[PDB]
Order: C-alpha cells, then structure tokens, then sequence
C-alpha cells in the first residue's frame, strides 16, 4: 500500500511495445553523464520480440553509440544458436546490429550436457549462474546489500513478462530462484505447465527489487489471476510467485492486454 504501480491496459501489442519503448528512451535521455550506459535486462517470448524489432528500426544510432548495456534477465540453458534461447530471439530482433561490447553474454557450456535432465541439470545450472554472476558483478554498477558482505548490480530497467503459472523471469513456483535471497543469479526448472523443459538461470528477486524501473508486458486472460494476485493490497489466493514485485524499490509499470488487465481499471 506504499506500492503504486503504473498500470496501462493496451488495446494491441503495438501500444504495449510503444509504451515500453518510451520508458527506455526516456531513461536514456534523462542521463546526466552520457558516458555511462543505461543497463537494460531483456525478457524472452513473442511479447518483447516486437519491442526489440521496433528499437532496431527506430533507435540503432543510439544503441551503436553505446547508450545501453544489455543483459539477459533469464535464459534457457540451450546453445545460443538454438532458436528456443532468449539470446537467439533477441539477436534476430535487435542484437545482431548492436556492438558486441554492449551486450553481456552467458556461457552455457557447463550446462548443455545435462540441462534437459530435470533432476541432474541442477549442478551445471549453478555452474553457469555462478559464472554469469561474476560477469555482472564485474561489468555493471553495483551496490552493497545491507547487512551482508555481498553486492548487487543496479539495473536501470528490467523488462519482464508473466507466465500463466504466476512466474516472472525464470523464477518459477517451487524452484530455488523462488526463495533465493542469497545470489545475484539463481537457477530453476520450469513449472509443470511451462516450456521448454530445460534448466534456467535467472536474475534473482533481489536484483529485480533493486532495479530502478521494472516494466512487465503481459497479454492473455490466462494471466489475469497473476495480475490480480500481484495488485491486491492484501494477499489474495491463488497467490502468484511474482507478488514479490510488490517489494520492488524502483518503479513498476504493468503493460497489459485487455484480457490480462480485466477488472483492474475503472
């Protein structure tokens, strides 16, 4: 009830992708030291594919001038050529024309041999998450987590989606990421209804909750219970794992289609 998200029910995906682009563009414009990039964490799926197409068409010049530093918010532990990886999706849509120096990459090889084994991929998943954590703590601006000897990267904008299972990023119900307040990058295996059935690495709840701006893009009736569960002032059931966004310290914007947004607005 000190949590005041911006909520915009969008008529079509184009309105959704445009609203998202304006947050990005405004953060880039608002910088005082233009020598430092806006850190942007990317999401996967058809939802953001379009936003990324729109930035490629409209804003490459800024991107080629290093205005932004790109990270993957979550990833499938699949080869990076594999079409089911978020890096592939994002590379086709936009990153193919962004300086490689502006994108932080995730090395998945420790995982590829075991990442589709639900039980056995755990160790390899941690191995990739640990590597990626080190890269983010080296390359991004960081702050100390109060009460610890540990630090967290401050992401300017985190882009997210909702799953019909209540998840965001790869923080799934009943996974380690769902209760991990230790790490910067955690791991998970998808929930029963979610695909692809491969191990994941994800930014933790902590990282998301210290981001300056969190923008969720969600469409579909099947997400409306997630939207409601997140937005209700007091806990309501079914309660979705992404209610943790309530404790974000930055701004939160939910960009919803009329199905996902049903009942929310007057």
């Amino acid at each position: 009830t000190s949590f005041a998200p911006t909520v915009k029910i969008c008529e079509n995906l184009s309105q959704m992708s445009f609203a998202a682009r304006e947050v990005i563009l405004a953060a880039i414009d608002a910088r005082v030291d233009k020598s430092v990039p806006v850190v942007l964490a990317l999401s996967g799926g058809s939802t953001p594919k379009r936003l990324y197409e729109e930035l490629h068409e409209k804003d490459l010049a800024l991107l080629q001038q290093h205005a932004v530093q790109f990270i993957l918010g979550d990833e499938r532990l699949l080869s990076e050529d594999d079409e089911q990886s978020n890096f592939s999706m994002a590379t086709k849509a936009l990153l193919r024309d962004v300086p490689s120096s502006d994108v932080i990459s995730i090395d998945r090889r420790a995982a590829l041999a075991t990442s589709k084994d639900e039980k056995g991929g755990l160790d390899g998943a941690w191995a990739v998450a640990q590597d990626y954590e080190v890269k983010l703590l080296n390359c991004l601006p960081c702050k100390q987590i109060n009460g610890t000897a540990k630090s967290v990267p401050v992401v300017d904008i985190v882009l997210l989606g909702f799953g019909s299972d209540g998840h965001t990023a790869s923080i799934f119900p009943d996974s380690v990421a769902a209760t991990d307040e230790e790490h910067v990058v955690s791991v998970s295996f998808p929930s029963p209804t979610m695909s692809p059935k491969v191990w994941r690495v994800t930014l933790s709840k902590t990282v998301i909750q210290y981001a300056k701006h969190v923008v969720v893009l969600a469409a579909g009736k099947d997400k409306n219970w997630v939207v409601r569960g997140v937005l209700s002032e007091s806990p309501t059931d079914p309660l979705p794992v992404s209610r943790f966004l309530r404790d974000c310290r930055g701004s939160v914007t939910l960009l919803l289609d009329p199905g996902a947004g049903e009942g929310v607005c007057a």
